[PDB]
């Protein structure tokens, strides 16, 4: 159904859905790994499905269509601890590439195109483990697309060659983000 803010299991998945509490965002868990997010004018707000505790060798396929207006992005989100790691893969995004002003750290190929890699360092923000000072790491798909598969393992090796590492893996979902933006979106994941 539509569901305030919050986390839990639901029809076998896990699910996470954040807002700002701004309003003008609706996100209905459906069946199996389906889930819908309709926003207009909206804050800032996450959410999606997948997995608790992800693993560093999930192959993760995702369909269905995103359509933003504005400021948003369609990933493969999730966190590792010990070290704290916030991290993406990008499949597709609308009018800001979120890896502005970030320092590329290289590219991978992986599932049908070249995905440039990024490292970020985010200062005293939120995060599972409370405020915090800690790394984002990107992997943002040059050939953008709403449906496909995401073999993690390609990226989490390409991010270690290259000295980002990741710890004991937390969450790991396929979510729509929005940052004061419009748009529709109805994803299945498995």
């Amino acid at each position: 159904q539509t569901i305030q803010p919050g986390t839990g299991y639901n029809n076998g998945y896990f699910y996470s859905y954040w807002n700002d509490g701004h309003g003008g965002v609706t996100y209905t868990n459906g069946p199996g790994g389906q889930f819908s997010v309709n926003w207009s004018n909206s804050g800032n707000f996450v959410g999606g499905k997948g997995w608790q505790p992800g693993t560093k060798n999930k192959v993760i396929n995702f369909s269905g269509s995103y359509n933003p207006n504005g400021n948003s992005y369609l990933s493969v989100y999730g966190w590792s601890r010990n070290p704290l790691i916030e991290y993406y893969i990008v499949e597709n995004f609308g009018t800001y590439n979120p890896s502005t002003g970030a320092t590329k750290l290289g590219e991978v190929t992986s599932d049908g195109s070249v995905y440039d890699i990024y490292r970020t360092q985010r200062v005293n923000q939120p995060s599972i483990i409370g405020t915090a000072t800690f790394y984002q790491y990107w992997s943002v798909r040059r050939n953008h697309r709403s449906s496909g598969s995401v073999n993690t393992a390609n990226h989490f090796n390409a991010w270690a060659q290259q000295g980002l590492t990741l710890g004991t893996m937390d969450y790991q979902i396929v979510a729509v983000e929005g940052y004061f933006s419009s748009g529709s979106a109805s994803i299945t994941v498995s």
